[PDB]
């Protein structure tokens, strides 16, 4: 489809405008360039070999992945400082061993000393190390050790010395995704804050009792598109959604709406004049129902046009209402064509077996992302 | 992964109990059996060639799809009598007319007159008619014409008369989903009855005004897992979703536990006791958030522990509470297998690149569904 204009494609089809992801991915180098401090782009928002280059920079190397699939299909597309932000899998040990003797560098990320004495049972071998990161729980609520609980100092201990051939601890890693839950730069940036504070604090007790802890990582994409400067004591940042964004980073500040690269193309499809209802060929399969929770209303909004909110999804149609009770069929005729913003970027990408990559309103490429686990 | 035991998959799994499956599917085929009608299931819940074979008896031959990618797919799979269930898309016509040459039978709904038209000024050719079911509206509220509205009588009669050679009207079609806003069979039964009516009335008008109309079609997997006598008056019965069945079902009454055929296996992978939580390794990604808008908590249940309940999902991590405060980490070890059972088949499906398939404990076949536009 390369050179054809957008509103040939076949709908609905995810658009992301390469000028403006090229433009988020380089702002991001230059926060982090100004901080000081290194940028490990997580990949999960988009999952393509394309996007991690652009996040990258060229270099295809740093990056962070969610998955074993991910760290597969990036470590085959010649990737490498691959970090699996994800406690480390002790079920499938040997598929990380297998990623560890391929890669440089591949870093994984645990929690708990079972996990650590299960990485101690399946030696890498090789002259390599388990490249070990202690994942810290700083307000996040999900995954990793309270700096403030003892158990978290002496675990980094055990990481650190415990078996220095076979096991080496590269550092600490948090991820403020709580940044999620409040809306506003203040109240982000205070989050951020928290994070940073604790993990500066839990790192400071590190050198304290003299656990060597060389690096520091941090980030979510609203705090890293308004970053702090305590944050230049940190020596890494890993934000991820940012290289597209989405309706939902808008309504939290992140972002302008400029700055969203993706869109969901679909086409008016039907009118029901005796309900006031557009029908529009994508459903919740081109977009998921993410921002419906908090009803579809929420899932998305219409480009250039606030009069026009969704009502309704099913698998494979949307429902489009005025809401002013005053629809005009004549502007809107079937056949033509709407760019849908959707709520979350991730989970909108994850349902798109192909992104239609554009520049000044023409096809410029297109992404495969690699799925599963 | 054949002759796997199920707790050996790399998690999380999509599973489908084939025993399960199969007996859906036969249940479904001896209902229309008893009724006198045939059946055309709708593969959109599964998108498999291998389920497609089930639903169909091993026959090939009677199905519903949902996209221009599905009727492809199967298609290719050697399927034929395939139905697009969907307003034909007028903007792609070459891609149908394709279908339709390829296909000893590739039917097509519309409900616009200048989709009609379209149709029109886009001839098959070659011994070919557009073969046209028009879709009625019947309380749905989605696509369709109103029986009652007299525009839906003129349409087809368009449709069956004004151009024989180049269009033919096979039938009207009309989807029942809003049985889905009812619990109970006596809701769900009295929908269904007034669709039936509906369509059955339309049928009788259309016999009166000389509109040939050999097929009427209607169906959803509530409505046809309890179905009317009234029912045998059709010719076509087009559920889908039955062949797996989901929570969502068993809640409204459509299904029994043991009905369902659809598990996401997920590990524990951490302990959080300050918490209270289990940390599981499925998310979103897995599982998708249907069931949610209507928070996690109605996402999945736990298959065999109801003192379980979701109440986090994030993109791979999912928290589980006992939500009786009462938590027994010893119970439910760190590696330990969970079975999640979806609200919602169709949206969990879409999220899987891989089925796995078996019977009596063990891995029997791998699925690998269609995907996309
Ligand atoms: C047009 C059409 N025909 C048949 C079915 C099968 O219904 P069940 O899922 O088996 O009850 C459908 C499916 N319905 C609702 C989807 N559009 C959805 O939103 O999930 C159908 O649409
Ligand atoms: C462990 C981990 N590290 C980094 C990121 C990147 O965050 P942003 O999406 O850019 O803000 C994440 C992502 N976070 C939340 C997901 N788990 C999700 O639920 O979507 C992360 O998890
Ligand atoms: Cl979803
Ligand atoms: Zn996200
Ligand atoms: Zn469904």
């Amino acid at each position: 489809w390369l050179g054809a204009l957008l509103d040939t494609l076949p709908t609905p089809a995810l658009t992301i405008d390469r000028t403006t992801a090229r433009r988020n991915a380089e702002r991001m180098r230059e926060r982090c360039r100004a901080l000081g401090v290194r940028l490990r782009p997580h990949v999960k928002t988009h999952k393509t070999l394309e996007g991690g280059l652009l996040a990258t920079g060229g270099t295809r190397r740093g990056i962070a992945v969610s998955t074993l699939a991910e760290a597969r299909f990036f470590a085959d597309g010649g990737f490498d400082d691959i970090l699996l932000a994800y406690p480390v899998p002790t079920a499938r040990l040997e598929e990380c061993a297998g990623l560890a003797r391929r890669l440089d560098a591949f870093h994984v990320l645990l929690d708990r000393p079972e996990a650590l004495a299960s990485l101690r049972q399946r030696p890498l071998g090789h002259g390599k190390r388990w490249l070990v990161w202690l994942k810290l729980d700083c307000g996040n609520g999900r995954a990793g050790v309270r700096p403030t609980d003892p158990a978290a100092l002496e675990l980094a201990q055990a990481i650190a010395n415990d078996a220095p051939e076979e096991v080496t601890l590269v550092g600490v890693y948090a991820h403020c995704g709580n940044t999620y839950g409040c809306s506003g730069a203040d109240t982000i940036q205070a989050i951020a804050r928290t994070t940073t504070n604790a993990v500066l604090s839990f790192v400071a007790a590190l050198r304290q009792a003299g656990v060597p802890c060389p690096q520091a990582s941090i980030g979510s994409t609203p705090s890293c598109s308004h970053p702090i400067p305590e944050m230049s004591q940190l020596t890494e940042l890993h934000p991820g959604n940012y290289i597209f964004y989405d309706l939902q980073q808008t309504q939290l500040g992140s972002c302008q709406p400029q700055d969203v690269a993706i869109r969901v193309l679909t086409r008016v499809i039907g009118h029901y004049a005796h309900r006031g209802q557009l029908l529009v060929d994508c459903g919740w399969a081109a977009l998921s129902l993410h921002g419906a929770g908090a009803g579809p209303q929420g899932c998305a909004a219409i480009d250039g046009h606030p009069e026009l909110r969704l009502v309704g999804l099913t698998q494979e149609h949307g429902l489009l209402e005025h809401a002013g009770g005053q629809m005009d069929f004549g502007r809107f005729p079937v056949g033509s064509v709407l760019a849908l913003i959707p709520y979350h970027a991730c989970a909108t990408a994850a349902m798109h077996p192909v992104y239609y990559v554009h520049e000044e309103g023409k096809v410029v490429a297109l992404w495969h992302p690699v799925r599963g686990w």
